[PDB]
């Protein structure tokens, strides 16, 4: 089961096992990095096992298998040799961690591979809005990268002022300066290209001294142990967003930097325009870059929109204009405009056939570390093996690698929360997909009056006690603690939703007048609890709160509750509330942060507050305020 699917494989019936007598040749001389896997995976432990880099006396016999590409590697087990051979020092890495999932239960399958990436550039840009990922969650992230054969992680978190505006300027703190210093030496062990980014196009001056300071940053970083660097200029205005002074810096950090260092890998830049909507068909910025951008700087690209899926036209348009293979930056799964949302859905969408046209692909993940693996290991496979990408396999592999003691239960809150909701980038994925015609049916019967099928109530109500399963299981799991504690609110308010949905359910079943009231009564509680949820957790400045289930299971819910609740009304001629979100505050209204909003005569708060202001479409100065008669209404909570 091999993550990323290597190019070529051929296996035999047979197994073999891991030999407790065996000769080993080439280890001197060999990736240093390859041969501490092999010894790790040989750990307390007569056969030949051969381990070298193409040229390697070694690995002489198999010069020919190993496939001429960079990274490449030939990898091979029988009964009497092991070959381990990489194209380069980095292609024999990746023989040890394709030769790692092969090893189960000492016991090796034969196999011969001849394998290599088909982008040259993979992996993860840390670019987004929001609290930067800590520095143990790198060192996470940095091991996950070699194991996957990812071979790029670009820091540059919008949100460090070491690293945006102003203090771009300014060198590391010593304490953040020997933290990049060991993720770097982390980097450098596990074949990953630390970049380091630098975003200083919001307030640079075109004169010498930024453009020396900019420089003075860059040197400073190369003392930590950089050794690639790039420059963004995306989501900035005014004279940075010049494209001959961007492309003439660049140029510049170019020839009076990394090509006079002795040892500069990637140097990679990131444009204003970075997407085709963000662009001017008719005006002269990307053809400008095209034109006078040095050819060994990348330029990167998030597609037809600021999130979207790379297309072969989309890829094709840039293409034509930058003059060069795009370095594609795909935005997702980053949740930064969803930030109520975990993405935990497949990576899919990207033309698999587009790979000669790309220098690179990096995936902007969710400020949530552990949780985004699930997309990082997908993209590290569609990069690798985009002609053998398998979306739902990749996603179940992903799942399984990161928390085995539990991939069930991760799968089952994994395909619940895969969607964005309504979003301003128009980006939207799948989810609840297997249910989904179920749930349809069930609520068109129900509605209209006519009979609903058992089994598709059944199913329902299976899938809301898997829910509660899965959330109550990952709750306790101690095997990725730090997965649990970034998921930790959503799991309680998805556990909530099930609840909600069984006790729904129970009124539509409904034995009589007293049963369906205790159901009811039961559900508005339910809904109370989401709302302080969704309340006091992740209570950021930009979309507070926990939303879980919402593309299917919440609707469906909601709308069961609304209609159940109406049919009872007219039977009893009762007067039960039917609204479907818990509100404190009379009049739907809407509670954020400290703010009270009708959605886009009179109010009636559940207390007196100190009012703030009152926006329509004046400051309350803390008068005290109950009674009020775009409206939103700020108070001191």
């Amino acid at each position: 089961s091999l993550q990323p699917p290597p190019q070529q494989l051929i296996v035999q019936n047979k197994t073999i096992d891991l030999p407790a007598v065996y000769q080993l040749n080439g280890g001197e001389e060999a990736n240093p990095h390859a041969v501490k896997v092999l010894k790790e995976l040989l750990s307390g432990k007569g056969m030949l096992i051969s381990i070298g880099e193409k040229g390697d006396k070694s690995v002489r016999k198999y010069s020919r298998q190993i496939p001429d590409h960079k990274e490449g590697y030939y990898l091979s087990v029988n009964e009497k040799e092991i070959v381990l051979a990489g194209n380069d020092e980095r292609g024999t890495y990746y023989a040890l961690q394709t030769f790692a999932q092969l090893l189960k239960d000492g016991k090796l399958p034969e196999v011969e591979i001849k394998d290599y990436p088909s982008v040259r550039y993979r992996g993860v840009v840390e670019g987004f809005y929001g609290t930067p990922w800590s520095h143990q969650a790198r060192l996470s992230q940095l091991k996950f990268y070699g194991k996957n054969k990812m071979n790029t992680y670009i820091y540059g978190p919008k949100d460090d002022p070491y690293h945006s505006a102003p203090n771009w300027r300014l060198p590391y703190p010593d304490k953040e300066a020997a933290q990049l210093q060991e993720l770097v030496a982390v980097a450098n062990e596990n074949e990953v290209d630390f970049v380091w980014a630098i975003h200083p196009g919001q307030d640079i001056k075109w004169n010498k001294e930024d453009r020396d300071l900019l420089l003075a940053k860059f040197e400073k970083m190369y003392q930590l142990g950089v050794r690639s660097f790039a420059v963004f200029f995306d989501d900035i205005s005014g004279e940075g967003t010049n494209p001959q002074k961007q492309a003439e810096l660049l140029n510049y950090i170019d020839e009076k930097f990394a090509q006079v260092k002795p040892d500069i890998n990637q140097l990679v830049m990131c444009p204003t325009e970075y997407n085709k909507s963000w662009s001017n068909p008719n005006g002269n910025y990307l053809t400008t870059l095209g034109d006078k951008l040095n050819p060994s700087i990348q330029i990167m690209w998030t597609g037809d929109r600021v999130i979207s899926d790379i297309t072969r036209d989309g890829i094709s348009w840039i293409n034509e204009r930058i003059k060069r293979p795009a370095y594609i930056w795909w935005n997702f799964p980053v949740s930064d405009y969803v930030r109520d949302h975990l993405l935990l859905g497949p990576v899919y969408g990207n033309d698999t056939t587009i790979a000669k046209e790309m220098s690179g692909f990096v995936t902007n993940p969710m400020e949530h570390a552990e949780s985004s693996k699930i997309a990082i290991y997908s993209v590290a496979s569609y990069a690798w093996n985009p002609a053998k990408y398998d979306t739902w396999q990749t996603w179940k592999d992903a799942i399984r690698t990161i928390l085995p003691s539990a991939a069930e239960e991760l799968e089952c809150f994994a395909m619940h929360n895969s969607d964005l909701g309504p979003n301003g980038h128009g980006y939207r994925r799948e989810e609840s997909m297997d249910i989904q015609p179920a749930a349809e049916r069930f609520l068109k019967a129900f509605k209209e009056g006519k009979n609903y099928d058992k089994a598709d109530f059944e199913t329902l109500q299976y899938t809301f006690e898997r829910m509660k399963e899965s959330a109550d299981i990952l709750l306790m799991n101690t095997e990725n603690k730090p997965l649990i504690v970034e998921i930790t609110p959503w799991v309680h308010q998805f556990k909530l939703t099930a609840e909600m949905g069984e006790e729904v359910l129970k009124m539509v079943e409904g034995r009589n007048e007293s049963y369906f009231l205790r159901k009811y009564n039961h559900v508005k509680a339910l809904q109370q609890q989401m709302f302080y949820i969704d309340q006091t957790s992740n209570q950021n400045p930009y979309q507070p709160g926990v939303k879980t289930a919402t593309r299917v299971i919440k609707p469906l819910i909601d709308r069961t509750f609304a209609t159940v609740v109406k049919f009872f009304n007219q039977k009893f001629n009762a007067h039960l509330d039917a609204t479907t979100d818990y509100m404190p505050h009379k009049m739907p209204l809407q509670v954020k942060a400290n703010r009270v909003l009708i959605s886009p005569v009179e109010i009636e708060l559940d207390a007196i507050y100190p009012g703030e202001n009152i926006q329509i479409n004046a400051g309350l100065q803390k008068a005290p305020v109950k009674f009020v008669r775009q409206f939103v209404l700020t108070i001191e909570k």
